[PDB]
């Protein structure tokens, strides 16, 4: 029972890092699109967000 | 060892905050590439994806 | 307690499924912007992100 709740836990990990690959190769997709322009954040004229693990 | 558990899940929900940073700034790079089609859901003709916390 | 653990984890549940739905139609986004150059993973020369819930 608390072993199902950690089991869980670690289901949901990994989906989340399968999920943040998806997401960090659409970033790098944005960066070439945006490459003539300075860049994906210097286009939206924002602060760029990284992710931490 | 339940607080080890909880512990966990706030790490997690740190992580997640921090993708879905990500995650939205990479929408708004396809909101503005998109701009003069409609927008990207138009562009689709897709429903729009939002997200909920 | 073990109860509001478990309410915690079907929460998040929601919302990675929620952030998950908003990154793959920015992924069908990039694969339309992408349509004359191969698709998105042939111009980044990388071996394709999917993802696995
Ligand atoms: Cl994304």
């Amino acid at each position: 029972d608390l072993r199902e709740v950690e089991k869980s836990i670690s289901n949901l990990e990994k989906s989340l890092t399968s999920l943040s690959e998806v997401v960090l190769q659409n970033r790098r997709g944005l960066d070439l699109l945006f490459l003539k322009e300075g860049g994906l954040c210097a286009a939206l004229k924002e602060e760029c967000a990284f992710y931490a693990d």
